């Protein structure tokens, strides 16, 4: 493994208790600190043992380390994208995207209002069974439309032609210290803390 | 939906408490009274959803179904599983199978000792990516031969020739109040209250 | 099982023939009269066996059949929306949908084109590993937005907001004996004979 | 991509002809000079493509090529361990293997015949739903035990632990111009083809 094929846990732009009282700095050190520093190491491990199996074309180990690519990578990427989609109520925090943006004027144009696109999410969260995400999307072949998607685990956006927008963590570690089982409790309450400046970023991009 | 038809939750053999300190009493109130209880509520809300979907011939809606079915039956099964084989150590949790029994016997001529089946177990369990379970299993087509398999999910061991032995939760709500993101020192852990004779008795019905 | 619930094979609205040169005769005997065949005995046997098993409250048999009931299901719902999507040349296979019509309107608003619309799907359909659909869906729910999405095997479009428009079988089955492993050529091919008349009636329903 | 890394057809002991009236010189000829050439062509095109991603940190590329990764090195593999388990009667195709060999007393003490096994390995290959493989293998920790277990597409025995001793195509391709929907028709014939020789040097190895 080379130094510049290797991850690194990224700067946060936010205090671990700033998005309090919808998430806890208990749940945030760990989770970035712990959780997401699993994943740096777990890629850069599997990108070394990759390469080592593919330069003796050991194909039954190259195929197997495939899976631990997939799962750091994707928790990475993951991460990295919600970290960027959460700011504190003082940082804009919880600001409905501005109506005049590209995001803006699609959300109006496909939901009516930024409330239905929440509801339309918050109802994709909730049928997620064991761990994984929901992200809101644009899709770049169909005009820039719109849609709600989830993931199982740390699978991501990862189509060319698939845009992420905003990613939203439903593992049972990103709330469990704080709700406990009561899962919708978390979903409402995320919404307060979404970084809807970065989504705007993210579509104009 | 008939009576017969209605699942429920199981009484359980031992104490909120009685599996201290190897799992907290916090944990097992809400595995058992709002996680477990959520899967026998799923459950039988689904199977009234099939009947009447199956009654109308409304396919797409029966396909939709399926999915709260396996999931929700499933995770009945996998906690009912769970809690059979948990004994507080004063009831024999943590007691090594008897070696001259069927179950006892096995594990010696495949694996030299019980502790070398923990230490494979053990690999399984951390090797899980996302939520799931771990089952050391009996095959009755193979000469009863025993194998460790996981699942992902509430997916469970529902092939009629293989026999759930014992069932290994690796969620994260198993763990995380008490050993947070240190899900190896949870693995370690439960095998201290492990009931064998439940094993035993599973291996030989 | 009971016969209101027992699901048949449908009528098909052309001539085994009536797809040459395009899909021949002995791809569609063997397509409709073995394979749907197979998928519709399937799906009534899964169904019998599931209310002995739910009404017995054998959750490791329900938790079995459940993957039968998705996959003989999904045959069935799969297989009689490809029929009435293909249409002969005669009755207006190959003809694009009408412009003005909201499914026109609205692949004119999103991609420009039928052409376009054609080359995404064929772009879709070429991606599928091992056997597969693909689908042009409307989403209630983000304004009647179309998209192209694939499913594995006998998976389909079964969330109660989205619409299959389109179903294109991906399975070898469906081209093998006249194509063999030049998948592309039968994706080029298909076109010809997709009935859009049916595809607008999808989308306004 | 480097020489070293690059994958190639393997030569095959046997005339495309040779596993006639079992397996048509049609099937052969398509099977290993397009399906296999494929899977070779696919695997150094992502090998290729992972390492320009890699070098980049392109992480959304790399997650993306990683199914290649796993598709086309998966059927390089497979079809490798097939070629080499299949052989003309001539060549001791067909004939069990001796029962005084490692394997075969393995064969005897869990199956007790080689018949009882191959039905176990029928059964579990018409369970097959899509495409897959069925796989007798070995398992290296719990005391060199056999079992029968299934993939879907181009997955593939890549677990460190289990040694692949038999494999069996079971995609549309490696039948169907020959046994059309009849798949069992195919299962059956194919163990008088079987190469048992190779299966009892896979397990001594
Ligand atoms: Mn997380
Ligand atoms: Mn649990
Ligand atoms: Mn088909
Ligand atoms: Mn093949």
């Amino acid at each position: 493994i080379t130094e510049n094929e290797k991850i690194s846990l990224p700067k946060i732009d936010w205090a671990l208790d700033a998005l309090e009282p919808y998430i806890s700095k208990e749940i945030n050190d760990l989770h970035i600190n712990k959780h997401h520093v699993a994943y740096v190491n777990g890629y850069n491990a599997a990108i070394d043992a990759l390469e080592k199996a593919v330069g003796k074309r050991d194909l039954k180990s190259v195929v197997e380390i495939q899976q631990n690519i997939k799962f750091h990578g994707g928790g990475h990427t993951n991460h990295s994208l919600f970290w960027k989609n959460l700011a504190p109520v003082s940082k804009g925090g919880g600001k409905h995207p501005d109506t005049s943006s590209a995001l803006g004027k699609q959300i109006v144009a496909q939901y009516g209002s930024v409330s239905n696109l929440i509801d339309i999410t918050n109802s994709k969260l909730a049928g997620i069974q064991g761990s994984g995400w929901a992200f809101i999307v644009k899709n770049k072949q169909n005009g820039g439309a719109l849609d709600v998607v989830t993931t199982a685990n740390q699978d991501t956006i990862s189509a060319p032609h698939l845009v992420p927008i905003i990613a939203i963590d439903a593992w049972e570690h990103a709330y469990y210290l704080q709700y406990q089982n009561v899962r919708p409790d978390y979903f409402k309450a995320i919404w307060n803390v979404i970084n809807w400046a970065e989504a705007e970023s993210r579509y104009s991009a």
